[PDB]
DNA sequence: CGGT
């Protein structure tokens, strides 16, 4: 899940998951506008702190001093709460990424066909992330990481991971800074959405270079014309 | 020492 989309308005994603009260989100009717959300730019990232939901742009990948390779952009959920990287992030870092669905290349000879992944129910995708507080300060090296999990079903022809989607009402547990990163496991594994709940079809190969940013990079396509 |  190297690119996705966030194209609707912020009421579009968070009306599934809190009214105003809980907020602490301006009001902003402009649909966020972006059907090609890449790693290491800034993506609007929801979190709760001071008891209310707050949405933040957050860099999208994980690069501590320590780390001498590219920014990660994943964590894997068998995996992130005990890793020795991931685990205060796991602990203190919850986030929500929401979002229209996601972009996989399914491998095809020495090709690369870009399929767009959404829910067949055509609710938006609240994915789970981890990553480093405070968000609001805009670090452009210690950002977030989408967490993963494994493709299952119908799924894995495409690719072999999956961002890990939450129902709404998981997405809203995950956020609380009140439960422990044990608490946020059994989130993970009780609010994860199976693969079946979701629908895909190939794209137009524009979708890989990132200067294309509008509505037709998630529309279906046929393959043979790529 | 730490990964996707």
């Amino acid at each position: 899940c190297g690119r996705f989309a966030q194209s609707q308005t912020r009421e579009d994603y968070l009306a599934l998951l809190a009214e105003d009260i809980e907020r602490d989100i301006p009001y902003d009717p402009e649909p966020i506008g972006r059907y090609n959300v890449a790693p290491g730019t800034k993506v609007l990232l929801l979190s709760e702190r001071d008891e209310h939901l707050h949405l933040d742009p957050v860099f999208w990948g994980y690069a501590p001093g320590w780390w001498d390779k590219p920014p990660l952009i994943n964590a894997r959920v068998e995996t992130a709460a005990t890793s020795r990287m991931f685990k205060p992030l796991w602990q203190h870092g919850r986030a929500i990424c929401f979002a229209d669905g996601w972009f996989e290349w399914k491998k095809e000879g020495d090709k690369k066909q870009p399929f767009f992944i959404y829910r067949a129910d055509g609710q938006p995708i609240f994915m789970a992330a981890i990553g480093s507080t405070p968000f609001e300060r805009g670090d452009e090296a210690e950002g977030f990481l989408i967490v993963t999990a494994a493709a299952d079903q119908g799924l894995v022809d495409i690719h072999d991971r999956r961002p890990l989607v939450l129902s709404p009402e998981a997405a809203r547990e995950w956020m609380r800074q009140e439960i422990s990163g044990k608490e946020a496991s059994e989130i993970a594994a009780s609010g994860c959405v199976p693969a079946n709940q979701f629908s895909w079809h190939p794209v137009s190969r524009a979708v890989g270079n990132v200067k294309n940013q509008g509505a037709e990079l998630i529309q279906p396509v046929l393959e043979v014309l790529f």
